[PDB]
């Protein structure tokens, strides 16, 4: 951890995105959400994920599963991505 950087900046628009599980979905589409309505709002991605976090353990398989269905598609559009490029 202790990385505190979201992204980076070398880094070009071509390339594909890393894997993504589940898990980050849920607190990626809970961050658009917010800045829907709050988009003039600082969000402290510290506390914000640690409200995040643990709604997600908290979660049932079922809950998950609408992440689950992205996430499981998030594998196999990344593997075959990686095949063009390299």
């Amino acid at each position: 951890g202790s990385s505190g950087s979201s992204g980076m900046a070398k880094g070009d628009p071509k390339k594909p995105k890393g894997k993504m599980s589940a898990y980050a979905f849920f607190v990626q589409t809970c961050r658009e959400e917010h800045k829907k309505k709050n988009p003039e709002v600082p969000v402290n991605f510290a506390e914000f994920s640690k409200k995040c976090s643990e709604r997600w353990k908290t979660m049932s398989g079922k809950e998950k599963s609408k992440f689950d269905e992205m996430a499981k598609a998030d594998k196999v559009r990344y593997d075959r991505e990686m095949k063009d490029y390299g």
